[PDB]
């Protein structure tokens, strides 16, 4: 496999990146055809590495062909795995360039993941360092790119490559100029506060910096004389002119420049010392009460905004005192305080309205410092509500607002983007954003601890518990105690990598954050029990039991209480499995759902972080268990083949039907058991009683969707019950309102529509025909709220935040859903044969198993019929 002189003879390197092929990796000056015969020569001669590298690094790049060749090469041993993965990352990076930002982000993420893998299995890969610096630069993370280029010049030996890396790093180092300008602006604002109009000449050169408005607010309140407030007027006018036409900061100056300073002077200096931090925490409350009992309301607003971070009881006073403020700055501040007060009680959905109101106010009034905080809060709220798309959009908008001048706020917005990525389980981009924010937040200790806690959480998701341990140690090394986020990370990590200070640190962290709501108190009880249960079984078991009891006393809409109960049951199940008590494991499996576990023919599944449990009972009642205390990868691929050991499969092949109690997130997955075994997903103690009288079989088929939906209508030939009615909703009659009306009476429901999850809200819906309002969806919340009096057997074809769970909660006696695209109207035949079988007298699970066997034995599609799941 020789090299081709003609392919690499050009004096100019075609691409910025570096390929691993030796002849194509030699110093050629940076950028400003191939023959179908001589590429076929490389293909036939066995030199596929040069074939891919030629597809990438000469002529017009064609990253798709090189990508295909490199995926083919990944399963070969004649090539270094590091080189192949680096070239695949280069192909993804090259493919990223022509696309738009939304689509280029995915390719950049794939390239970054490949380069991270290469540098993890080869720390000194010079090509990977170069290409990862390029990828970081393309993601708007210049500091990470400079770090990579520094490591490159450490690791590179070629002179030309080192020189070009030095030039690229020098070009990238212009971000430090923005950092130093922000530092100068911050110091000028502090001097403006501390001296007034003496720093007026310098302050007027920082008007475009967003922080100058708040520093002007602080400066006006700290002046002990009327002459000083008059002297600050030019800055007020020039700040007003930079944001809009109307003057507000100059009216505030005239307002404070008339008050009797015989009473304001003792308080202006007190406010200045409070802002500067000279007031001790004990002394702060008396000064605050003195502020609130005076006629000087601006000092009260400033002090309340300064104090409410530690004492959220003053946020209510701040909200009251700026409901109708003539300054939009303080109106947005009050709306932000309202949103934070809503959040502290876990009313995140109710925290959205003041946030959007403040967003509109600050967007119209062109005040950027408050806009950045409002966008950060909106991103956090929507990420908590699992609206990752809108949260990411808000984070991007805030980052764009804060990028030119606000160095600290743009690091905050990078943290917001990392949080959005962490919610979406995006480890690579979350790590990239958080590392960039960590590089930007050097010296800061508060942001460092939060960044490291989030990095530990990201490592926990990726099952890199050593890196999570390291990042938790880094977070605690800042001298600040962890928060409940850090405590959750620690209780996930301290199980296998316990540290002598882990329990004591958890006690301190939960002492100061016990929880505002009863659900948060239950969650803190859970966390304490979870860390404690590993060391002291009796006390930790008691704490987990009482956390379960506390969570059971609150409504099911309490998110923290539900999390506390579910996680306490998970911890107790795995603590019973850890000591070898697998009877208690199944007992808890049953007890979580409210019914005693079946004595035979039952399977239970759990998987928390690095531990997996599959305990089952056979036909004779014998118990089998599959405990994996130390996992290496989370359950994925949406199909669980190989989870059940062959011994357990042999035990469960003697059962008439198997009740599978799959705890989340393992519920609703296909391929758990072979097609020869009849089984069901049991989620309730018993099914709703059958109705009396001939029912109305409802068929929703041939739905005419909207033009932009682009979905194929589905036909259905039903099998009505003896003496029943076939209530049909075809074409435009299959509206969400009519469907909701019909499903609440029908005893047999065949839904020949598509069940899709909302990409934004992550809520499953039923795609239906557009109604009068124009909506064409039936979200699962409307189904859960509805009641099904007929106890129907819902057949849910083409399903894909679970519709079967919603229908079961509504009142359906059983839901069988096909989690795969319909195989050309044979779905009707399959499900009708199943319905006839259950009408004969067989149970639902055994009937669907018999039909599965008769379907695979008749040459039918296997990928579809194996995805039909039975819920009861």
């Amino acid at each position: 496999p020789r090299a081709l002189p003609e392919l690499w003879a050009q004096p100019q390197r075609t691409l910025e990146a570096r390929v691993t092929y030796l002849a194509a990796d030699r110093y050629r000056r940076p950028p400003q055809n191939r023959s179908l015969a001589l590429l076929s020569e490389l293909e036939k001669r066995g030199d596929l590495h040069q074939l891919a590298v030629a597809y990438l690094a000469t002529g017009v790049p064609e990253p798709s062909s090189a990508k295909a060749i490199l995926e083919g090469m990944r399963s070969d041993l004649r090539w270094q795995s590091a080189d192949v993965l680096c070239d695949l990352g280069v192909a993804h990076y090259v493919a990223s360039k022509p696309l738009d930002a939304a689509r280029a982000t995915e390719e950049l993420r794939e390239a970054l993941r490949l380069f991270d893998t290469v540098l993890a299995m080869q720390p000194g890969h010079v090509q990977a360092l170069w290409n990862r610096s390029l990828v970081y630069r393309d993601l708007g993370l210049p500091l990470s790119a400079m770090k990579d280029l520094t490591e490159f010049e450490h690791r590179e030996t070629d002179e030309g490559w080192r020189s070009e890396a030095r030039d690229r790093r020098a070009r990238l180092s212009s971000t430090l100029r923005r950092k130093e300008r922000w530092l100068a602006a911050d110091q000028t604002g502090a001097d403006l506060i501390n001296r007034g109009a003496q720093e007026l000449a310098r302050a007027l050169t920082f008007v475009d910096v967003p922080l100058l408005r708040r520093d002007f607010y602080h400066a006006v309140r700290a002046r002990t004389s009327s002459t000083d407030v008059l002297a600050l007027l030019p800055l007020a006018e020039r700040l007003d002119a930079s944001v809009g036409s109307g003057t507000v900061l100059a009216d505030y100056v005239h307002q404070v420049a008339a008050r009797d300073f015989s009473r304001r002077a003792p308080l202006a200096e007190q406010y200045a010392r409070l802002i500067s931090g000279r007031i001790p925490e004990s002394e702060q409350d008396a000064l605050l009460q003195r502020f609130l009992t005076s006629d000087e309301t601006d000092l009260a607003l400033g002090a309340l905004a300064h104090v409410m971070q530690r004492l959220p009881a003053y946020a209510s006073e701040l909200v009251r005192r700026t409901q109708h403020d003539e300054d939009p700055w303080f109106r947005v501040l009050g709306l932000q305080a309202q949103a934070m007060l809503e959040r502290q009680q876990e009313h995140y959905k109710e925290a959205l309205a003041p946030l959007e109101q403040a967003l509109d106010i600050c967007r119209r009034e062109r005040l950027v410092y408050r806009c950045i905080f409002i966008e950060n809060d909106l991103s956090h709220v929507k990420s908590w509500l699992f609206r990752v798309n809108a949260a990411a959009q808000h984070a991007r908008d805030g980052l764009a607002l804060a990028r030119p001048n606000q160095w600290d706020l743009e690091g905050v917005m990078l943290q917001a983007l990392g949080n959005v990525a962490r919610q979406a389980a995006d480890v690579t981009l979350g790590r990239a954003y958080y590392g960039e924010a960590l590089l930007m937040a050097e010296g800061d200790k508060w942001s460092t601890r939060n960044i490291h806690q989030n990095l530990a959480h990201l490592a926990i998701w990726a099952l890199e518990l050593d890196e999570a341990r390291a990042s938790l140690d880094r977070a605690m090394d800042t001298g600040l105690p962890l928060t409940q986020h850090g405590v959750a990370a620690l209780v996930d990590v301290a199980r296998t990598r316990r540290s002598p200070r882990d329990a004591l640190m958890v006690e301190q962290a939960l002492a100061r954050e016990p929880g505002n709501t009863p659900g948060q108190r239950a969650y803190a009880k859970f966390l304490h029990g979870r860390i404690l249960v590993e060391v002291d079984p009796a006390r930790g078991r008691m704490l987990l039991d009482e956390a379960i009891r506390q969570a059971e006393a609150l409504p099911l809409d309490d998110v923290s209480a539900a999390h506390a109960r579910a996680y306490s049951y998970t911890s107790l199940i795995f603590a019973d499995a850890d000591t070898g008590d697998f009877i208690a494991a199944l007992a808890r499996f049953g007890a979580e759902l409210g019914f005693e576990t079946p004595a035979r023919c039952v399977l239970g599944l759990t998987a928390d972080t690095e531990r997996s449990l599959l305990v089952a009972r056979g036909a004779q009642g014998q118990l089998l268990s599959a405990y994996v205390p130390l996992r290496s990868s989370r359950f994925e691929a949406a199909s669980m083949e190989g989870a059940v050991p062959p011994e357990m499969l042999a035990a469960l092949q003697a059962c008439t039907l198997v009740d599978v109690l799959a705890r989340p997130p393992l519920q609703g997955r296909s391929g758990l058991l072979p097609p020869g075994i009849a089984w069901r997903y049991r989620t309730r103690a018993a099914a709703p009683p059958p109705p009396a009288g001939p029912g109305t079989h409802l068929v929703v088929n041939e739905v005419r969707y909207s033009e932009e939906r682009n979905e194929v209508p589905l036909q259905w030939l039903p099998r009505t019950a003896p003496g029943a009615e076939a209530r049909f909703l075809r074409d435009l009659a299959a509206t969400p309102t009519q469907v909701l009306e019909a499903i609440s009476t029908a005893t047999e429901i065949d839904l020949a529509t598509h069940g899709k999850v909302d990409p934004d809200s992550n809520f499953a819906y039923l795609l239906l025909a557009p109604g009068a309002d124009g909506r064409d969806t039936l979200f699962e919340d409307s189904i859960r709220a509805s009641q099904l009096t007929g106890a129907p057997l819902v057949v849910l074809a083409a399903c894909e935040g679970s519709l079967p769970s919603a229908f079961l909660a509504a009142g359906a006696r059983a839901v069988l859903a096909a989690t795969h695209p319909i195989p050309d109207l044979d779905s009707s035949a399959f499900f009708g044969a199943v319905r006839d079988r259950v009408l004969a007298g067989a149970s639902l699970a055994v009937a669907v198993r018999d039909e599965r066997l008769q379907w695979l034995s008749a040459g039918g599609d296997s990928e579809w019929v194996n995805a039909v799941l039975v819920f009861e």
